């Protein structure tokens, strides 16, 4: 099934929203298949934000996330990428609707607690950069009968 | 007052969302007047889709429902039908907004945990087929003073 | 498996604790098999509190629970009677520990929101008086694998 | 920083939504700087509701809020006025989105639990009438580092 | 009715536990009658902690709380003092039971987020020092019918 | 600081309690420094329950564990080992107090969702076997000021 990369940014971990964010994804009926905590290299981040290497404020971004703690995740399930983005909200937490992670907990775009994959093509690249194949664990979700067809 | 028929489908009870769903409805200021758990008779469940039978997936539903457990409910209150549908969300939980039951908990249209009446006319018919008159309990809501006129 | 009778008293319904209470039982890994809302006849209650006819304030108690709404339930699972009593707390919500329903939500013994069966013998009697056998619904709990054995 | 006046109306306090409301504002990353409980005097309420003097039922509006309890607050933070409005929802809780206070808890515009300032200019006026400058407490929010720039 | 003085200490406000704490007290069926945010002046703090004068570290005590923000409260209800203490927990959050504020949120006796009055006599003293009589608001709790006799 | 090894067992992941468990630990003021999801090897698993060889149920737990997914964790903080145990509850979820993970979610000792280290000595051994040194992430907890000295 469709996989997406969801990463709790440093400010997410600092504010103690790790549990809350996971709970939100679990309750949706989604499948956690990989999770790790790491202080990301400025070189792992260089490749994750290759798409956004084309942004004016970049020299501030990479050093930032590299410092603070990060909880990297992969979640699996039908229309994973879009629904994760839906659960997260818009980029700007001010224009982001209530009910979303960013719309319930964030104020500024520089500190939006979470990253979600923008497209399925973006997701598959992001997963490979952040995780080893061995890391992605295969398990049968007992509940999938009552979430899916 | 306006009454609507809300029914937690099998997948709802299996995932343990009975309490959460009810709490959502209670906190909105609505009045629970009837609740029951039953395995719906294929026969008596047949009339629930009597209006929509002209659909490709009809035989599969009257199977996954009748076998699994169901919590049938009637809730009362101002604009009950529309608000119930609001609380539930769209048919497809992908297009359904966050904050709603289906937008918080569901992924696939085949397993969207809950039913809500689509109109007042549809509600009155659905109440009649699922519940006996004696079943609908009459009680004075003490809090209605502070929710209504 | 072991069954117990749990009944949300009228003050429970009035305060909108129906959802919350159920949620607590659901999260424990317990199995809801019967649920009904009714205004209990003074005769149904006359027998439910027959063992408790050994109390000074009895003529005032049956009239009370008779008036307001009541949500009657049966829950199934290993050590259901004891654990339900555990989840509920002591009779007196003042001496009842925090974490319990009565210790989180109640102040007075006259208004303690919920009833739980005191013993397995008392439970089987209580279930028979409040429910018909047809009411008790048989369903396979998918998650039982990961709660039991 | 931008300040807004948020006031839980009497029906909010009645329904025990004070904690819940505050939690919602806390979790958004906002800064409570003043809070007080009062039974608002005609004097304050006439100035607070000066714009609504051109309405048939005004003598009773300044008399309802004058009766019940009210929790007056000031919250501080980036885009405070608009975000507060967003967290609260539309005036009519029927058209207000789910996820909001009014869309989660309210049914009628007469009883919508909370007030939020409509503009920055409205806010500064509202704060001055409800609170004394001494009441606005200055404190360093430790977490503002991780919510703001 | 019985009144107690409950004060969220600065670390409670810092960690965004104001709403959470209030909700806990609301849900218990208790009556908030006064609330105020202040940076406690040396005068108040010397009188609140008058019994801790014969202790080595007293000047740093009154200077910690005189720094950070504090939410002062009065709550009313049957056995208010004891149950407040019960909801709060033991002084040391390590020996305090789970379910309590201190046992759910705290680790160190120096930072245990909340104060609760230890006796009725202590409470009436504490209320007088922190609040003016005008500040204690009188209101009829609609729900007290269903919490009390 | 004191470190402990906390592991959500298969049944925990299946029932979707990962988020909730984590939140419980975060809200206590504890610091997550390592997290990973894996299907545990026989070789890795056997040394974990090495001391529990002289026990009747030794082979069968390795069956229902290795197959299922597990979320291994390391948490750091004052009195981490005992508090983790406190947060978890007793071995048997029948005798385990309400408020605890096992007392809120579990029924049988075979499926009690989580493991916690029994002593500091047992913790440091468990961390070593489950995680590499590189895996334990070093980060400054901004909120530690307000939870500790």
């Amino acid at each position: 099934m469709e996989k997406s990369f969801i990463m709790i940014k440093p400010d997410g971990v600092q504010r103690g929203l790790v549990g809350t964010i996971i709970k939100r994804f679990e309750k949706k009926g989604y499948k956690l298949i990989a999770i790790k905590m790491l202080n990301p290299t400025e070189e792992i981040l260089k490749e994750h934000y290759k798409e956004l290497s084309d942004q004016p404020f970049f020299k501030n971004l990479v050093a930032y996330i590299s410092k603070g703690p990060v909880v990297a995740m992969v979640w699996e399930g039908v229309d994973m990428v879009k629904q994760g983005r839906k659960l997260i909200g818009e980029t700007n937490p001010l224009t982001s609707n209530t009910g979303t992670i960013r719309g319930d907990f964030c104020l500024e775009v520089s500190k939006n607690v979470i990253h979600g994959s923008d497209s399925v093509a973006s997701a598959n690249k992001e997963i490979n950069i952040w995780f080893k194949a061995e890391e992605l664990t295969q398990w049968k979700h007992h509940m999938k009968e009552w979430i899916c067809s």
